[PDB]
């Protein structure tokens, strides 16, 4: 796809990744995000035409839609354990109404196949991933919606995962618009498993979208830091300052080092505590809350960042830049 919906220059600023929180973003922020993100599952269409709300977030992508029309939407689609039953095609009717509910919305849409592809978690095969990934881009095309579009193959660059492996899940250059990366705690591994996504991005000449990204295990309101992954014990208060440079700071350095590749971002803003996937006695992991207006300095300092001339940020010209 050679560009398309990928922009010449810039990095798209996006939110996510449920309706109230992105709405809690945009109103405390005094914006309108470029993106917005919402996640649906293939098996149910869950979260496409009405309210799905399973702990993490509400996902309502027609209610997103109207709320943010001059918007970017951004959709992760999961397999929800069934990608070699999707494969062999018995979700078929359901991505032909995924692909042509989203095309209807008129914009540019980003749509994370089956993302964290190489997350063991998620059931997936390699050849589920191969097979569905060449259907899903080849009706894209089938159905006249590749202007509309872009389709992202998102990694989970998780250091629990050992590195060295990403090839046996890459469908082929023709069949992927995008590389994407999810962004939590890459300082695990002195960002090992982050920098070997990028560089196999650039190595296949994919544009590199940061899908999900969040300062995990840190609190914003609080202040605080955990080492805890699995159960945020033994709390570190923290300035803000620390906080921003501990995290924020170097998360922007990753988009300037990686600045050939880097065209997107999905920022997750979210009180993960409050959202009971996510929250305690944390059955599915520690989070904490990332929402940047809960401190001043954070805000004034995010704000400050992606208000910058390398951001894409929302205006009436927004759909040009995408190329759109
Ligand atoms: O301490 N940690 O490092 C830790 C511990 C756990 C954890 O949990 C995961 O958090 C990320 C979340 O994205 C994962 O969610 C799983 O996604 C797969 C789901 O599969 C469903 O399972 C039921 C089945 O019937 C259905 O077919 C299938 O779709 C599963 O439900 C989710 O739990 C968590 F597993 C993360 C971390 N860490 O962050 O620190
Ligand atoms: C990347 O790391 C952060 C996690 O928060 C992400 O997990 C996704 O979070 C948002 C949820 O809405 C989504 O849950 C799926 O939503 C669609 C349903 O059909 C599905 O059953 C449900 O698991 C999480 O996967 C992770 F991607």
């Amino acid at each position: 796809l050679d560009g398309v919906l990928v922009p010449e220059s810039g990095i798209l600023v996006s939110v996510g990744q449920d309706v109230d929180s992105v709405n809690d973003y945009a109103s405390a922020l005094g914006t309108i995000p470029a993106g917005v993100t919402n996640y649906v599952g293939i098996v149910n269409l869950d979260g496409l035409n009405s309210d799905a709300d399973a702990g993490a977030g509400r996902n309502n992508i027609a209610e997103l839609a109207n709320a943010y029309p001059t918007s970017a939407l951004v959709v992760g689609v999961s397999m929800n354990g069934e990608v070699d039953a999707v494969a062999s095609g018995r979700y078929n009717a359901n991505i032909d109404t995924l692909l042509n509910t989203l095309a209807g919305y008129d914009r540019p849409v980003y749509l994370r196949w089956a993302y964290e592809v190489d997350g063991p978690w998620n059931g997936h095969s390699p050849s589920g991933i191969v097979t569905s990934f060449q259907y899903v881009h080849d009706r894209i095309i089938a159905l006249g919606h590749q202007a509309k579009i872009s389709l992202v193959w998102q990694v989970a660059s998780y250091c629990p995962t050992p590195g060295g492996q990403l090839d046996q899940w890459w469908p082929g250059s023709e069949y992927v618009d995008w590389v994407g990366l999810s962004y939590f705690a890459p300082q695990d591994c002195n960002w090992d498993r982050v920098n070997e996504a990028a560089q196999f991005a650039r190595s296949k000449g994919k544009p590199l979208f940061l899908n999900e990204s969040t300062p995990q295990r840190y609190q914003v309101a609080d202040l605080t830091y955990s080492a805890d992954p699995a159960k945020g014990t033994n709390r570190q208060s923290k300035t803000s300052q620390q906080l921003w440079d501990e995290w924020f700071a170097p998360y922007f350095q990753f988009m300037s080092d990686n600045s050939d590749i880097v065209k997107g971002f999905t920022y997750i803003n979210a009180d993960w505590d409050s959202q009971w996937r996510w929250a305690a006695p944390y059955n599915e992991g520690y989070w904490g809350d990332s929402r940047v207006q809960a401190n001043a300095l954070i805000k004034s300092n995010w704000q400050q960042e992606i208000a910058k001339g390398q951001y894409i940020n929302h205006s009436e010209t927004l759909f040009e830049t995408l190329g759109y």
